[PDB]
């Protein structure tokens, strides 16, 4: 859907894409 890699990607960036 895109719902989780929108909302989780927050979190997942502070390690790549912060």
């Amino acid at each position: 859907l895109g719902k989780y890699e929108q909302y989780i990607k927050w979190p997942w960036y502070v390690w790549l894409g912060f």
